[PDB]
């Protein structure tokens, strides 16, 4: 089996069904004690939580689900009726994410879209009945952060106040995205310095709030 399957099984055997906090703990324990994996982790997760609680978004888009750690993190804090759409290119990971959300009891809040962001973003309005997004979590290929931000704007999916929150802007890093949003009058940006998941290595989140054209 794969590392991702082992993380899912560990959750199934060491967390409580329907308890998202126990799911997060189990993943963080496994990834600390057994095998590193690219979940956002607890250090950066705490900053995500604070952001989610500040904005109480009704409709969140996530690029890059992986095993569902960030989707569980965000969905557990959503208000009733609020929704998360998460896009995952790897079908094995899409299936693990679905099972992770099922175990956590969050499946009614989250729709896991298996496919590439550059193919799926243009379908959001018509296919998934999206008007505009309240928040976007970027956690996919680091060289896609900038092109997908520009694609989101092109598609009319951003509104005044839409919050972009971007993982890994330091490690592995997303230099073009950071330079673009930080230099654009269409974004108000804040950096939240933290640590790479499960490591004593500096990383951070970028929050970039869209201001309109
Ligand atoms: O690559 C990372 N994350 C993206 C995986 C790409 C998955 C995709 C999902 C999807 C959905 C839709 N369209 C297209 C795509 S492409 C990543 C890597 C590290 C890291 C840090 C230090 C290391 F030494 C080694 C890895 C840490 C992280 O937190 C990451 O998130
Ligand atoms: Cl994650
Ligand atoms: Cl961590
Ligand atoms: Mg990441």
């Amino acid at each position: 089996d794969t590392k991702e399957q082992r993380i899912l099984r560990y959750v199934q055997q060491n967390a409580k069904p329907g308890d998202p906090q126990s799911v997060l703990e189990a993943i963080d324990t496994y990834c600390t004690q057994k095998e590193w994996a690219m979940n956002v982790g607890d250090a950066k997760g705490q900053i995500m939580d604070a952001v989610i609680r500040e904005y109480s978004p009704s409709l969140v888009l996530e690029l890059g689900a992986y095993c569902g750690y960030s989707a569980v993190r965000m969905a557990r804090l959503l208000q009733p009726g609020a929704r998360l759409l998460t896009m995952e290119i790897n079908p094995d990971c899409a299936a693990i994410t679905q099972q992770m959300l099922n175990f956590a009891g969050l499946q009614d809040k989250v729709t896991i879209l298996n496919g590439a962001s550059q193919d799926l973003i243009p379908q959001l309005k018509k296919k998934y009945d999206v008007d505009t997004l309240d928040m976007v979590f970027l956690d996919h290929w680091k060289d896609r952060y900038l092109p997908d931000t520009l694609l989101l704007e092109k598609c009319g999916l951003l509104r005044k106040g839409t919050v972009l929150l971007a993982d890994n802007v330091i490690v592995p890093g997303t230099p073009d995205f950071l330079a673009y949003v930080r230099g654009s009058s269409s974004f108000e940006c804040t950096h939240y310095s933290s640590y790479l998941e499960y490591m004593k290595v500096v990383d951070g989140l970028e929050k970039a709030i869209y201001q309109g054209p």
